[PDB]
């Protein structure tokens, strides 16, 4: 409880540190480095790159059906995980905070109904991590 | 786990905008940020697969020796990050699960007390953000 919450500082500092030298605490830790570092690298190239309280998921998921037009691979994953990331910046901006849980499950539900089979087939996150770092 | 990715990206790019997914999220980005501070003012201004938690908690006893601060709490994770890293460096990676049960022990032994004392984490975040000057 009290107790919990300083296990998980001390994990996330160290996971950090680790990072720092090019180490990783877990296999996730690597995962989520990757996926942060890729989400950079994106918004970086693809500078130039509309949600509300009455938004359902079928506005989205039409949208980022058009992001998987051609098909799903790494570099698509990560430009979902920059849109979704993007969208709850914008609410944050807004001042409709209140949302950023409901994009977050949205994200979910996309990943697990769309993408997961993909990223299962392909060699998992594990295999992004090898081909990202 | 890819709620616990989706819930990472998010928490990360909302701090990259000075924004936070949760208290958690904010204290976690705090700590990385002075940490990485603390390390840089001290740069150059700075174990074995037997040592116990009594050697670790001795040294760290020293580092809080005139009293507990959140200066003094950002070099204890300072410390243990750079225990953990050494000991990777000098191939005993079996160290770094320890490392970080001995941090998670004296953090609920010796300074979970003061720093529910001084208004929590809560503080911290409140306190180090601001010193974040230009
Ligand atoms: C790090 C990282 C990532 C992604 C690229 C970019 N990339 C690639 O270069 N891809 C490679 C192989 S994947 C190789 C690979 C392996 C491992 C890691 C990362 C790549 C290729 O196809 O040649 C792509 O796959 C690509 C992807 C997307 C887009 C694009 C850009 C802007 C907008 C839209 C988009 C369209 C419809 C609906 C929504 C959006 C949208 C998306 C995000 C926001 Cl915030 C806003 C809107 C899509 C363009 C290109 C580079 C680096
Ligand atoms: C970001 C951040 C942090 C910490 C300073 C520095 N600081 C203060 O600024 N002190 C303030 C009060 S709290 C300021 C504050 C408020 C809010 C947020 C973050 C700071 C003051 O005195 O006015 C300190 O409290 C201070 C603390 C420690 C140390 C120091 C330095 C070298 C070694 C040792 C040390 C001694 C014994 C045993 C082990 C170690 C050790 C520690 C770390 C490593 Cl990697 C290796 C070894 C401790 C020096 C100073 C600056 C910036």
């Amino acid at each position: 409880s009290m107790s919990q919450s300083n296990r998980e500082l001390v994990v996330d500092f160290l996971s950090y540190k680790l990072s720092q030298k090019g180490y990783s605490w877990s296999q996730m830790a690597a995962v989520k480095q990757a996926l942060r570092e890729a989400g950079d690298e994106f918004e970086l190239r693809y500078r130039r790159a509309h949600i509300t309280p009455g938004t359902a998921y079928q506005s989205f998921e039409q949208v980022v059906n058009e992001l998987f037009r051609d098909g799903v691979n790494w570099g698509r994953i990560v430009a979902f995980f920059s849109f979704g990331g993007a969208l709850c910046v914008e609410s944050v901006d807004k001042e409709m905070q209140v949302l950023v849980s409901r994009i977050a499950a949205w994200m979910a539900t996309y990943l697990n109904d769309h993408l997961e089979p993909w990223i299962q087939e392909n060699g998992g996150w594990d295999t992004f991590v090898e081909l990202y770092g």
